[PDB]
Formats: structure tokens, sequence, C-alpha cells
DNA sequence: GACCTCCCT
DNA sequence: AGGGAGGTC
């Protein structure tokens, strides 16, 4: 395997400032903030180039065509570079072309996370695999300068190479404007996003830290005052044999490994025997210890009070975003010992205020436009309360007659329609039989028939062309749906069904952030966005911008795109995320 | 290092 | 329907 021609260079050289290049600079660390880039790579029409990352980044004409918008580079994930010298106060710019996110675009379903697995979409393999150069786990690290050299500049050389192949395939499939116009620019804005950060009141998680401790050790006790004896409580051997071998509790469910404790089983124990209610108590406060008081301070930055999330826009396979260290997607806000948790991420200055804006049923309305069901979009004209509705509609009820848990029951039929579920899933989610789930979607189907007709046109359409789209031109390959396997095949007919739905739904909200950011400019407001949760965006603000906010940003998400129904957003905004409610 | 419950939309 | 994050072996 012989070496791939490149000058190992020893400074910065006007050829090397050329107005076309595909650019790599390597950070390794996989979270990529305040973290050391250990490379650069430039191949260009004059020939390819390493650079020592002290070299080029103290020379000033480097530095110039970096930030040059007119200088356009092709690169694989230009956010984690963006960012990594958005850290060393360096301005990324002119970015035309991301590879990894033109695979991501072409097949989410291959998993594309390095430049190699996107090269060997077009048999193109003349480079290694970071994985390979860099190993795995414990293993891992930069290799010498020779080899960590020959590798940047082969990822270069690919990207060079595969700019043309993938954007050709992009335009066949007309999502060529989905990447120039939409993840594109996404991309700058979770930059930016993802940079400012999100402060947190340490001081505050940590008392509720010594609460929980405190209130955890009680209940700890009391399981074991219960049991009769001392267990590891967080073991399933242990906990299995407590609950279904020493205190002869029934068992409703195995799992493959053995005995069941999962919540929805233990609640159906708690009549029999004092210890479940105890055992439950425990984890939901463990829960909340471990991951979201514990887990939080461990990746606060000390030095700012902030977590700083990666938004990983190249993974979930219908076109959302998701979050990780820390995930600031699911914090608490179900149950309000949790949401409490809320309380402790405040605004970065004084004065400063969060604004929190989500859409109002965002998917249902989505389905709505895409089936053209009557009944559905006249609801959403109506702004009815869609549960409320579905409910009169199934039970043939008038509004007064529309008990509670028949509100609930509808709730969970349009969750269920949304996500393609069958007579069996409904039938465990709503504690029920699978004939009796299946007389609900029946119901739910004569009196929604333009949505029973979406989900058998879609399921066809999936078949015959071997994918389904999105409204902005997602894509998902489901080849899963023509299996002779049930489960395998029916698995695939639920991803034809809800993958348009939920898409879509990240295609409107990414267009939103675009052109909210758009306007949070135009108007020199200092507002700026800090999260994005699905179908909520999450900003903050000097406390004499919100009136402004109000009005401005509703406003910009529901005219994101024009649908056949109305989009609503709902917005309130506080000192902290848990009063921005 | 791999494999196997509970938080969010 | 999509995701992210301690015990056992
Ligand atoms: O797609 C964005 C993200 O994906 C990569 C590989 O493409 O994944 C690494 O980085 C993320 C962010 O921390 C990690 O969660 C993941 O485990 C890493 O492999 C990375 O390049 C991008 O930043
Ligand atoms: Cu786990």
């Amino acid at each position: 395997a012989a070496k791939m021609a490149f000058t190992l260079a020893d400074r910065v050289t006007e050829e090397m400032l050329a107005d076309k290049a595909a650019l790599v600079v390597e950070v390794v660390e996989e979270n990529y903030h305040d973290a050391p880039i250990v490379g650069i790579a430039v191949v260009n029409e004059h020939g390819r180039f390493f650079l020592r990352p002290e070299t080029a980044l103290a020379d000033p004409q480097f530095v110039a065509w970096l930030g040059d918008e007119t200088k356009k580079k092709s690169m694989f994930d230009s956010k984690r570079a963006a960012v990594a010298l958005k850290w060393k106060g360096i301005e990324l710019c002119g970015v035309s072309f991301d590879l990894l996110l033109a695979a991501y675009l072409l097949d989410p379903a291959q998993g594309v996370d390095d430049v190699a697995a996107a090269a060997k979409m077009k048999q193109y393999e003349a480079v290694r695999p970071d994985e390979a150069v860099y190993g795995k786990g414990a293993k891992r690290a930069v290799p010498d300068e020779p080899v960590l050299a020959e590798h940047l500049v082969r990822k270069a050389a690919a990207i060079w190479a595969l700019e043309r192949p993938f954007l050709d395939e992009l335009r066949r499939n007309e999502q060529d404007r989905l990447l120039v116009e939409l993840e594109q620019p996404l991309s700058s804005i979770l930059a930016e996003m993802e940079f400012a950060g999100v402060k947190v009141d340490t001081k505050r998680l940590e008392q509720m830290g010594e609460e929980l401790a405190e209130q955890l050790r009680t209940v700890e006790q009391r399981i074991y005052e219960l049991a009769g004896q001392e267990f590891n409580i967080n073991s399933p051997k242990q906990l299995g044999v407590i609950l279904f071998e020493k205190l002869q509790l029934p068992v409703l469910k195995k799992s493959k490994t053995g005995y069941s404790t999962s919540a929805d089983v233990l609640e159906k124990l708690a009549p029999y025997h004092e210890i479940v209610e105890n055992i439950l108590h425990y984890r939901q406060l463990g829960k909340l210890q471990s991951t979201y008081i514990e887990g939080l301070l461990k990746v606060v930055r000390p030095d700012t009070k902030k977590v700083h999330t990666i938004f990983n826009q190249a993974l979930t396979q219908t076109g959302r975003l998701s979050s990780t260290e820390p995930n600031l997607q699911n914090i608490p806000i179900r149950l309000e010992e949790g949401r409490k948790i809320r309380q402790a991420f405040v605004p970065s200055e004084s004065d400063w205020l969060i604004f929190a804006a989500d859409y109002s049923q965002i998917e249902l309305r989505v389905l709505a436009h895409i089936a053209e069901d009557d009944n559905l979009m006249e609801a959403f004209r109506r702004d009815l309360d869609i549960h409320t509705k579905t409910a009169m509609d199934i039970f043939q009820v008038s509004e007064d007659e529309v008990t509670p848990n028949m509100r609930r029951q509808a709730k969970a039929v349009n969750f269920g329609i949304v996500y393609g579920i069958s007579d069996y899933g409904l039938a465990q989610n709503l504690n029920i039989s699978r004939k009796e789930a299946a007389e609900f979607i029946e119901r739910y189907f004569e009196s929604f028939p333009g949505v029973k007709r979406y989900m058998e046109n879609i399921v066809q359409e999936a078949k015959q062309k071997g994918y389904v789209t999105t409204l902005l031109h997602r894509r998902r390959y489901l080849p899963d749906i023509t299996s002779r396997n049930f489960n395998v095949r029916s698995f695939a007919e639920r991803m034809a069904m809800n993958t348009p739905i939920q898409g879509s739904a990240a295609d409107i909200i990414k267009k939103a952030m675009i052109d909210l950011n758009a306007r949070l400019k135009e108007e020199r407001l200092q507002a700026r966005l800090l999260l994005q949760v699905h179908d909520e965006l999450i900003l903050e603000a000097p406390k004499e911008e919100m009136e402004r906010l109000c009005r401005l940003v509703p406003e910009v998400m529901e005219q994101a795109v024009t649908l056949r129904v109305p989009l609503k957003v709902d917005y309130h905004y506080g000192s902290t995320w848990y009063d921005a409610k």
C-alpha cells in the first residue's frame, strides 16, 4: 500500500489558499468542545498538503482563508471543526459541501460516521476507517505524524473525489436543495447553539442532590425493613429473588435474561405487598439522582457553569436531531418532582430570561395535511382539542359525554395511529385485549377514512419505490417491507406510516430554526437559540426582548411552511427553563 | 467490552 | 415511532 503523494508543509503557502478545497480539521476526541485539533489537510487544484495545527492556526493568511466565505471548502462533519475552531477564537466560513450530511441524506440507514463509510457508498476505498487509524476504547490514540498525516490527506482526497458523485445523486433524488439550503445552514446554527451552551445553576442541583440523597436513604431502609433483609436493589438477580421467591409475588412478565421488574409490571404487583411502591419510588428518585443530578454535574464546565451539548445531525433515521453529553432532549417534565430539575437551567446573563416555543400537535397536523382527511383537517381548522374530538368520534358521543377515561384512550389511539401501531401494540398500551384494540382502530378509520387511505397508500408506495419521503424530500429506504416474515415486514410498514409524519415535522422545525436565526439577525435582537427538543425551540434573551419574541418566534415557526391546516405554536418565558411554562 | 430499565418527544 | 444513559458475564 504505497503512500499517497503529499507535501508535509512546514509553513503555509499561497497555493494552499485556493478558492476551492477539500479541508480536514481533525478533532479526534469524541466531544469536540475545547478539544485539540491534531492536524490539518488541504487538497486542491495545486496538490495535497498536510499542515501542523500550531503552524496553520497561527498563520494569519490561513486563518483569514478559513473565515472567508468566498473560499469554498468541502468537509466531513464541518460542525466538529467549526466548534473546535470557535473555542480557539477562529471562524470557519465558506463550507459549501459536507460529506457527512450528504451521506446521511442519501441513506441514513448506512450509519455513515466516517469518510471511509461514505466513500464505500461510491466504491471508493483508498482511505482507511478512522477506527483502524485511531483504534478503539482504551487503545484509542493519535498515531505518529507520518501515519496521521497520510490518513488526513487520504480523507481530504476522498472528499475532493466524492463531492461530484454525491451531489449528482442528491440532485437525482431532488435532495440537492435539502442539503444546501436546510441541513448545511442548520449545521452552522447548531454549531452556535452548542458553543453558546446553557447555563446551569449548579448550587441548585447540589442541594437537590442533598435532598434526594436523604430521601433515597429513607426509602432504601424502608425497602430493607419490608424485605426483612439487605440487598442490591439495582441488581436484577437479587431483586427478582426478593420479589418472586422470598415474597412469592406472581410472575406476570418474564425477560429473556430472567424476571421482569419493569415499572409496568411492578404497578400491578403493588396490591400484593408494600415493598413494591417503595421500590418504584426508589427507582424514580435514583433515576433523578444518578442521571440528572450526578450526570449533569459531571458534564458542567466548571469555568463557565455551562453544559455544551453535541447535536448529532446525522444519526436518526427520520431526520430528527439527537443530543449527547448531556442529552438536553430528555430532561424530566412529566412528574413534578423531576420537572424541578429544569429550575437549574438558567439564563447565561443577568436580566435575561428563558423563552420556550413549541408546536401544538405538529405530527397530527402534518398527518392531516398529508392524508387530506377532511374530518381531521376540519378539526384542526377549528383548533379543537384533538383527543376530545377523537373520543367523540370513535365513541359516537357529544363533547359533554366524553369522560376522562374516554379521552385518555382516544389519546392513546391517536399516538398509535401516528406510530402506525396495530391491535397488539395498542393492546399492551391501553392494558386491553387485541380484539378490543382492533375495534378502536376500526372505529378510528371510520371517522378518519383519509388517514386509513394514507396508511394503505404509503405502505404500497414504500413497496413500489423502495422508500418513503418527507415534505422536504428526506428519504428512508424500507427494504424489509417485502420480507415474508410477519414481524419484520410489519415493523417496516409502521416505519412507512410514521416516517413521513415524524420526518416532515423534523423538516419543518429545521426550517423554522433557519428562518428564525435570519429574523433574529435582521431585527438585531440579542436573543439566542439554545436548544431544540423535536417540536420546541428554547432561547434566552434580555428581559427587554420578551414582548417582541412573543410575536416573532411563534410567527416564524408557524409560517415555516404552509400546510392544508394552520400550524400553531404556544410559548412561555420565565427566570428558568422550569418557569418557561 | 459486549449485552441486557427509564427519561424525553 | 424516534432517541440517550448500571449490572452482569
Ligand atoms: O453526526 C455527528 C457526529 O457523529 C460522529 C461520527 O460522524 O460521531 C462521533 O461524535 C459524536 C458526538 O460526540 C459521538 O456521540 C459519537 O459517538 C462519535 O462517534 C461525529 O463525527 C459527529 O460529530
Ligand atoms: Cu442501558
